[PDB]
């Protein structure tokens, strides 16, 4: 496996039901054009909030540096429903976020990251 030739960003986000609770959903394009050979090359997988955070928990322990970085949360405040804002600078942070996963060498086998950028068939 090498993850450092997996080029990922988030094309779009919008809100779905995980549970009872309204959760934002990410749709993550991803393409090995830069692995050589004769496989599937191009897919989007879409991933909740929570699987960021479940993935930024598991990758913590292999690189524990990680447990600094801070990635966006629902607010548990009255009235603080997800907003277009709110999908719009969660997204950027989360891109920013698997940018910067995929530029570290130290993940390039992580069979974490390479679940959560692989195609979710339901
Ligand atoms: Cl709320």
């Amino acid at each position: 496996m090498n993850l450092g030739l997996w080029r990922a960003s988030i094309t779009s986000a919008e809100v779905t039901e995980e549970n009872g609770e309204q959760m934002p959903c990410y749709f993550v394009r991803v393409n090995l054009q830069e692995v050589g050979g004769v496989e599937t090359k191009n897919w989007t997988v879409p991933r909740r909030l929570s699987e960021f955070q479940n993935l930024h928990r598991k990758l913590s322990e292999c690189v524990p540096s990680l447990k600094k970085v801070q990635l966006p949360s629902l607010s548990k405040l009255p009235f603080k429903s997800i907003d277009h804002k709110f999908l719009g600078k969660s997204r950027n942070q989360l891109n920013a976020f698997l940018q910067n996963l995929l530029s570290d060498e130290r993940l390039f086998q992580s069979e974490a990251l390479y679940a959560f950028l692989s195609p979710s068939l339901e």
